[PDB]
């Protein structure tokens, strides 16, 4: 029997970066330009025999949005530089609301739009590296690395759960 884990996570980023489309791709495995507080996804991780149930929040209301979150995806649109400049503001808002740091994966979304991309891979890698965040290039449209981004976040939250278990068991 696998180990069981449950986490609330938050989708962060400016308007139209693809927060909803990424969540739809992850939970319902499709994409629709005309697709109209949280989604649920159950995910198995074979390498450690662990089962994760996720609450993926995507939206006073701000404080309830962040409360109880154990992780998040920090998205920007590689075709719009302003959305990349603002990811620091989203990180600060989350950490300030929670009054603590939570793991974040930096997600450079819409990488299928090669002809209109303005934020280079190395820029996102450097920001994530400066914050000890993982970095993922994703496309909700093609599905590229979408499941990987959530899976990597799950593994980090699991290792942090294990860290806390050991701290409480000295
Ligand atoms: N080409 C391409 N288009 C994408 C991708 N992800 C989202 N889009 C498109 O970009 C637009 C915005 O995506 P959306 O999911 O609504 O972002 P959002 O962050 O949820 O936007 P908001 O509701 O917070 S304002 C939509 O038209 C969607 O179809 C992607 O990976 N590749
Ligand atoms: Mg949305």
């Amino acid at each position: 029997m696998p180990a069981e884990y449950r986490y609330k996570i938050v989708m962060l980023g400016d308007g139209a970066v693809g927060k909803t489309a990424m969540t739809t791709r992850f939970t319902q495995n499709f994409f629709d330009t005309d697709y109209k507080d949280f989604a649920v996804k159950r995910l198995q991780l074979d390498d450690i025999n662990a089962h994760v149930t996720l609450q993926i929040w995507d939206l006073s209301v701000r404080q309830g949005f962040y409360r109880g979150a154990r992780g998040g995806l920090l998205l920007y649109d590689v075709t719009r530089r302003r959305t990349f400049i603002n990811i620091e503001n989203w990180k600060e808002e989350a950490f300030r609301s929670l009054q603590k740091e939570i793991p974040l994966v930096v997600v450079a979304n819409k990488v299928d739009l090669k002809d209109s991309r303005v934020v280079a891979t190395e820029e996102g890698e450097e920001y994530a590296k400066n914050n000890s965040f993982m970095y993922v290039e994703s496309s909700a449209l093609t599905g590229e690395n979408v499941e990987e981004a959530y899976a990597n976040l799950c593994r980090i939250m699991i290792e942090e759960s294990k860290d806390i278990s050991e701290m409480t068991s000295t």
